[PDB]
């Protein structure tokens, strides 16, 4: 018997859970193993771990008629929503306030994150995968090349493009060529982030192209005239070379490649990742040195980081109302909102992945110094994984480098993090236009974006017919479902 067992006698439950393609619950992690040793609940998984496609498994079972006690994963908020309203899933506002204290605090004490999963009858139909942590991603910059080229740190930016012409120009790696190219990202759509130097915006989340929120108006960023400005001076970047001539097709390792030939200086991606390449490349690339930097001033006169870290993932898991023990399950799904349970979801297991020191989850020196990343060796454990909890930044603080975390703590004390927006969660009205307009009309914004970088197509020259084939491609209606949607969730 234990302080946290949820039922005296044994109970197992069945779970339909496939997540990222490739997964399915495993009763044999040691986390799972764990779980119920804590819990007193065993989940049995009844998801096909040979099928490649998440989100169809998800459909296959939903027709099937024949449901679980629980449904989780990644990426199912919406389904969540829908088919709990069509009562396949239980509604949980009430078995959280009676059964759920540990839940029920949270909700209390993080508001933003009950109103963001709501659906729009004011039920709850899911517990959802809480992330920690503010910080998404940063600047950085060669401190090595300021230094040769004995030019210090751009605090706008004037500055900064004076900074990255003198990286194209000055021969910083000195192998006497105009090899140089200033910026780098593995993620194309970084590019676009660039406008915010001129005070536009280019996405309202973390998500690359979304909406964001302008005195209680929702807009989308690539359709106001700040992005034409701001996308004119983009593409006069990159027809000087400061801007990657391979950054719609690099990609992924575009860091390797292009900081391990020392060709880059200049780059926005995440703190933890990006900053490993000073010890990575000391030894191929002597000096190399990448230092974290406060967004340079933009034209508007102010410090923009605009990606962050969302406050909820659309990640989670549901009560089936085939379950015939909802308020065990409530309890257990609870569990994982207390310490203990947040604890090994996190950190793995006691005794194996980490050691409670100081009343605090420490983990194993070999967890840390092993060549596997700490992630890597938690989802194979069944910790990190997708179901419904409450996340704890110190696990990620624990293998992020010093140099790193002083970077992040500069963000955080800067105040130059703008706040994601959440999303809205949509009626069967609603939903039928956006999903039936919206993917055409970011494909065809994602297209006129390339080709105004590369130069393909004037911005100024497009730009009103641009606007014209927005609102005859449905934007017009997309956006005043979302701002339906947005009054009800966010304004009621
Ligand atoms: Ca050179």
């Amino acid at each position: 018997k234990e302080a946290t067992w949820v039922t005296d006698k044994p109970l197992t439950l069945k779970i339909h859970m496939h997540f990222r393609d490739k997964w399915v619950w495993d009763e044999n992690w040691p986390v799972a193993k764990e779980s119920f040793r804590l819990t007193n609940v065993k989940l049995q998984s009844v998801a096909n771990k040979a099928a490649t496609n998440s989100q169809e498994q998800f459909n296959l079972m939903m027709a099937s008629g024949d449901l679980p006690d629980v449904v989780g994963g990644d990426n199912l908020k919406d389904k969540f929503i829908q088919y709990g309203q069509e009562g396949a899933f239980v509604p949980l506002n009430k078995l959280i306030d009676q059964y759920a204290p540990h839940i029920k605090a949270f909700f209390k004490s993080h508001p933003e994150v009950e109103r963001a999963i709501k659906a729009p009858d004011g039920n709850i139909y899911f517990i959802p995968y809480v992330p920690d942590g503010v910080v998404a991603r940063g600047y950085f910059i060669r401190e090595d090349w300021l230094k040769k080229l004995n030019l210090k740190p751009p605090q706008n930016i004037d500055e900064l493009y004076t900074v990255l012409k003198a990286f194209k120009e000055k021969d910083p790696n000195g192998n006497g060529k105009a090899d140089e190219v200033p910026f780098i990202d593995r993620h194309p759509d970084e590019v676009f982030r660039l406008v915010n130097f001129w005070g536009a915006r280019s996405s309202g989340s973390d998500n690359y192209m979304d909406f964001y929120i302008d005195n209680g108006r929702v807009k989308h960023p690539w359709a106001e005239t700040a992005f034409r400005d701001g996308m004119k001076h983009v593409a006069q970047w990159y027809k000087e070379g400061l801007i990657d001539k391979e950054i719609f097709t690099r990609k992924a390792k575009a860091r390797e490649q292009m900081f391990g030939g020392n060709l880059g200086g200049f780059t926005h991606d995440w703190f933890a990742s990006t900053m490993t390449f000073n010890e990575g490349l000391a030894k191929t690339v002597p000096g190399f040195k990448l230092i974290p930097i406060a967004p340079p001033t933009n034209s508007k006169g102010q410090r923009w980081e605009e990606d962050s870290r969302q406050k909820v993932r659309p990640d989670g898991w549901a009560i089936t109302v085939k379950n015939k023990n909802p308020v065990e399950t409530i309890k257990f799904f609870d569990f994982y909102f207390s310490r203990p349970g947040r604890d090994i979801s996190n950190f793995g297991v006691p005794g194996v992945t980490y050691d409670i020191k100081n009343g605090k989850a420490v983990f194993k020196d070999s967890v840390l110094k092993s060549p596997q990343p700490v992630n890597n060796q938690l989802y194979d454990m069944g910790a990190q994984i997708p179901i419904g909890f409450w996340q704890d930044y110190d696990y990620e603080r624990q293998w992020t480098t010093p140099e790193a975390q002083a970077g992040i703590d500069m963000y955080v004390k800067g105040k130059y993090v703008m706040p994601g927006f959440e999303g809205v969660n949509m009626t069967r009205e609603e939903r039928a236009i956006y999903d039936k307009y919206w993917a055409d009309v970011r494909t065809y914004m994602y297209e006129m974006g390339q080709a105004w970088v590369m130069g393909t197509k004037d911005v100024d020259k497009t730009w009103d017919e641009y606007q014209r084939q927005l609102k005859l491609r449905g934007l017009y209606q997309v956006l005043q479902m979302m701002q339906q949607a947005y009054d009800r969730q966010y304004k009621n």
